[PDB]
């Protein structure tokens, strides 16, 4: 695991465990890739995983930042793997952030 800079691995987890959440509900895509957005999650721990607190709309193209708001704000419960009140602390505070490549 090397732990130097595994976090990078990590956060392919950590923010991905809300993002997949999210567009399960609009499987769209197509207007979601191609141009860029940045969004903020803050959660509240709930034993289901984290709930939706706070939403912070940073920047993009409005067709995204519009459509997961909404999603985020009807989401069931976001599923963290671990449970360590180290880490709970870490997922509860993303940013979905996203462009071409």
């Amino acid at each position: 695991a090397a732990r130097q800079q595994f976090v990078t691995s990590e956060v392919g987890r950590y923010g991905a465990i809300y993002t997949q959440l999210i567009r399960q509900n609009l499987l769209v895509e197509d207007s979601f890739r191609g141009k860029q957005c940045r969004v903020n999650l803050k959660l509240i721990p709930t034993g289901t995983g984290a709930l939706l607190g706070s939403l912070t709309v940073l920047d993009g193209d409005s067709r995204l930042c519009a459509a997961t708001k909404r999603a985020v704000a009807q989401v069931n419960s976001f599923p963290l793997p671990k449970d360590q009140p180290d880490v709970v602390e870490k997922l509860k505070n993303i940013n979905l952030t996203v462009a071409p490549e």
